[PDB]
């Protein structure tokens, strides 16, 4: 109705129908090695063109988006994933090193061409080792229909945990120990204050200004390394209007529990007394180890000033900030109602465990029997191009086949440990059938199949040690998208340690998107770089910084 998607609305099946705008958006990203003082302490970061939040990819529903990525670092390769982007018959643009491409080496490039076949909020980031968490990420905002109206779109709001030592600096101590990583702090959209060792304050807090009476869209993204956050705005109400790329029936709440890799679209109404209010992102202590959960805040400033002054507002009393949880299954109802259709589906189960390896012990996460051990130098797609009808997978490849077109897969991702994990499926919106605590008993647990929640990242929740630990999440998806899709824990360190598996989906029909050149050119350049730079060689052993390959 005077929109760039005229002739479609909130009720259009975006899995089947894509607006043809014939418009190409085009971005040039130089991935750089540098330095940044995000809370006023200097430390190394790796960045998209020098900015933290990387610049945002903006598109309208239905557009083609073309991201020219160039590696201008000296000691990392790169590969860039557009999280939540479906890549329908476009697998090779999904940017998972060791699956869909070789890593792009310094001074080489890779042009990502993908279609905007969803609308909503997400982000792109590296899928190359720990790099997304060095800062190689930025938002994706695809304009489209909304399930509630608002007045102003404030864009992305990123929530990270943060340390003054590098995620790569801490990696080796993470692997050699069974306790979680420790983070000093957090940032909201890349800012926070910081104070130590003098009582001097450095950096600054996030701030936005609401004009009274106005309705704002905020698009939350948990971009953190190892934190599940609960987000709120003192005295204000939040109207959840979408989960990941899927718009839901609006509903209000005090706080948004937000898992790593997840997005929530939020409408907030300047309907409180024009004053100053805490914006809070609080680490959930069951699965978050932060030194500063009280102090990851930002200022909501109402136009009717009170400038330069802190807020004095009280946090919503909503219970503890302990357990790491998703909105419940019934709270997340997709506006496009589609259901799970699991009749006669390939049933599958994957255990999640945390096991030691080698004489040092390195403690590795392990998904469906093995910790992933694949090869930058030899991505799956090369394997399947060299051998079209390959069936001899190696267990440490974490293959789960779905070779029959349009057949569903109902997967159980389950654990015995009192440790919860965000689980993200590439190439798909999965249908979230069950979610719970303790062990999963297919007789006692009732699968929601009628218009269940639909998204790309959801928690495998876990019970606390006093309640016996353990947990499971159940997902289902049709084989509707040929390609090799990573399925994995969205926690950085876990996925690098092997907490990842690969859907080898519709293998026969890889020729439907596969380009020899797009593959070879990059792999040759990466091979070229490995001959001269020690960092071109994937460390895969057990006395150093292990990389599963993704
Ligand atoms: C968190 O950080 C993000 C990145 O640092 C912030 O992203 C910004 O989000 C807003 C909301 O979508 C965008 O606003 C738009 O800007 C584009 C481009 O604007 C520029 O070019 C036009 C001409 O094409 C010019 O007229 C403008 O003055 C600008 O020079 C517009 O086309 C859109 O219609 C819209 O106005 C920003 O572009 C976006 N920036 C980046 C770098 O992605 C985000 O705001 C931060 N979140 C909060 C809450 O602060
Ligand atoms: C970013 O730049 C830094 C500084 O040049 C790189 O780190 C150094 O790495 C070399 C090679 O391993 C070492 O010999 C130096 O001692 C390091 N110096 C410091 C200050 O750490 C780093 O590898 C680069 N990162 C990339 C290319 O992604
Ligand atoms: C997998 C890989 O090569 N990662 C490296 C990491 O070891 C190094 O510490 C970092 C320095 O910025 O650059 C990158
Ligand atoms: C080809 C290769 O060496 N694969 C590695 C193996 O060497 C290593 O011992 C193991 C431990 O995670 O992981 C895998
Ligand atoms: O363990 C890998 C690496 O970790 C650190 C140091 O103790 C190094 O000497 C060692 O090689
Ligand atoms: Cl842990
Ligand atoms: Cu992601
Ligand atoms: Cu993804
Ligand atoms: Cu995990
Ligand atoms: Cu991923
Ligand atoms: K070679
Ligand atoms: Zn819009
Ligand atoms: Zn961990
Ligand atoms: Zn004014
Ligand atoms: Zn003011
Ligand atoms: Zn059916
Ligand atoms: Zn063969
Ligand atoms: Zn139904
Ligand atoms: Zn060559």
């Amino acid at each position: 109705p005077n929109t760039p998607w005229q002739g479609y609305d909130i009720n259009t099946n975006y899995y089947e129908t894509i607006p043809q705008t014939n418009v190409v958006r085009e971005y040039w990203f130089d991935i750089v090695n540098t330095t940044a003082a995000l809370d006023g302490v200097e430390r190394p970061v790796l960045l998209v063109n020098g900015q933290f939040p990387g610049p945002t990819i903006e598109a309208n529903w239905g557009d083609t988006v073309k991201v020219h990525v160039t590696n201008r670092m000296e000691n990392n390769g790169t590969a860039i994933h557009f999280h939540g982007i479906r890549q329908l018959y476009n697998n090779q643009m999904d940017g998972v090193a060791a699956l869909t491409q070789c890593p792009v080496p310094p001074n080489s490039s890779y042009t990502y061409v993908w279609r905007a076949e969803e609308y909503g909020s997400s982000w792109y980031h590296s899928h190359f080792s720990l790099q997304a968490w060095e800062g190689v990420f930025g938002g994706i905002l695809i304009h489209g229909p909304s399930t509630a109206e608002y007045d102003h779109d404030l864009g992305m709001v990123f929530l990270n945990d943060w340390s003054h030592q590098t995620v790569d600096e801490m990696y080796q101590s993470v692997l050699e120990s069974q306790n979680p990583p420790h983070f000093q702090t957090g940032l909201i959209n890349g800012s926070n204050i910081w104070v130590t060792a003098d009582n001097q304050t450095v950096g600054r807090r996030f701030q936005t200004e609401f004009v009274p009476g106005q309705r704002y869209r905020l698009r939350l993204v948990n971009a953190a390394m190892h934190t599940h956050f609960r987000f709120s705005i003192d005295n204000h109400d939040l109207t959840v209007i979408a989960s990941d790329f899927v718009p839901i029936v609006p509903f209000t709440t005090n706080n948004v529990p937000i898992g790593m890799g997840q997005r929530y679209d939020i409408i907030v109404t300047a309907n409180q007394a024009p004053d100053n209010y805490w914006i809070r992102a609080i680490p959930q202590s069951f699965c978050s180890d932060n030194a500063n959960s009280d102090n990851i805040k930002g200022v909501l400033h109402y136009e009717g000033a009170a400038d330069n002054s802190d807020p004095t507002s009280t946090k919503w009393d909503y219970g503890d900030d302990i357990q790491c949880l998703d909105f419940s299954l019934d709270e997340l109802v997709p506006w496009l109602a589609l259901d799970a259709d699991i009749g006669g589906a390939q049933m599958a189960e994957s255990d999640v465990d945390f096991t030691p390896f080698g004489d040092v012990p390195l403690y590795l996460w392990t998904m469906g029997g093995n910790a992933l051990n694949i090869s930058w130098k030899d991505p799956t797609l090369q394997q399947t191009f060299e051998d079209p009808d390959k069936m001899d997978w190696k267990a440490s490849q974490g293959v789960i086949e779905a070779a029959i077109p349009n057949k569903w897969t109902v997967l159980v991702v389950q654990t015995d440990l009192p440790v919860p994990h965000p689980i993200h499926l590439h190439g798909h919106d999965f249908y979230l059938l069950a979610q719970g605590f303790g062990q999963f008993n297919p007789q006692n647990v009732t699968l929601k199949t009628h218009n269940p929640p639909r998204r790309d990242t959801a928690l495998m929740t876990a019970a606390t040690p006093e309640n016996g630990g353990g947990g499971y999440m159940v997902i289902g998806f049709p084989a509707d998208n040929p390609g090799v899709w990573l399925i994995h824990c969205h926690i950085g360190f876990h996925a690098t340690e092997g907490f990842a598996q690969q859907i080898v989906e519709r293998q026969s029909e890889f020729n439907t998107f596969f380009s020899e050149d797009l593959l070879e050119n990059t792999c040759d350049a990466w091979d070229e770089y490995a001959k001269v730079n020690p960092y071109g060689h994937q460390y895969r052993a057990l006395a150093g910084p292990y990389e599963s390959g993704i």
